[PDB]
């Protein structure tokens, strides 16, 4: 019996974690699950092959090389895609990348903006196929960094701030809109 209130799925002897609600990397579930912070192995276009349905935190996939996003000597790096860490199936990142930018451009809080933009920035780092898209994101990040420093290390004082009160806030959010449109136009 799963202890996650929003799941309560029956577990087995096999399980070191519940497959339905928990991340297959860190073996943790979220209290109020936000699907935009998760990746799921599925058979959606453009990758129709058989999938396992296993899920992980987007952040966990970015942090560990086995997912084929973080460049490593061991794993052939993918461009705009990830390896499901369970079954190995290649899945697309672009849907997730889009979602991060849509939340960023509408964000009122600085920490949301920094966090979401940083994820998009990492997801497509070193891309060849999506260069034009990501160059817009790179421009937005460089602008934001000049005001808050490294996006992942933003101070608590800046974090509680309002995006509109930043000197570059509206400019950065305009760039987020631009990046999403660029993705939509190419695809
Ligand atoms: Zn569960
Ligand atoms: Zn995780
Ligand atoms: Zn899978």
């Amino acid at each position: 019996i799963c202890q996650n209130l929003a799941c309560r799925a029956t577990l087995s002897l096999e399980d070191g974690y519940c497959k339905r609600c928990s991340c297959c990397i860190c073996h943790c579930y979220d209290e109020n699950k936000d699907p935009s912070l998760w990746l799921v192995c599925n058979s959606d276009p453009p990758y129709l092959s058989n999938s396992c349905g296993m899920s992980c935190h987007l952040k966990c996939a970015l942090k560990h090389e086995t997912a084929g996003i973080l460049k490593n000597g061991c794993y052939p790096k993918l461009d705009g895609s990830f390896y499901c860490v369970f079954c190995g199936k290649v899945n697309w990142l672009i849907g997730s990348w889009r979602k991060q930018l849509l939340i960023a451009k509408d964000a009122r809080r600085v920490d949301v903006l920094c966090d979401r933009l940083s994820l998009s920035h990492k997801m497509l780092k070193g891309t060849e196929h999506y260069k034009d898209m990501q160059n817009i994101v790179n421009t937005a990040v460089k602008k934001l960094k000049k005001e808050v420093g490294p996006l992942d290390k933003v101070s608590a004082v800046m974090a509680r701030g309002i995006v509109n009160r930043l000197n570059c806030g509206t400019e950065v959010q305009k760039l987020c809109v631009s990046a999403v449109e660029a993705a939509d136009s190419m695809l």
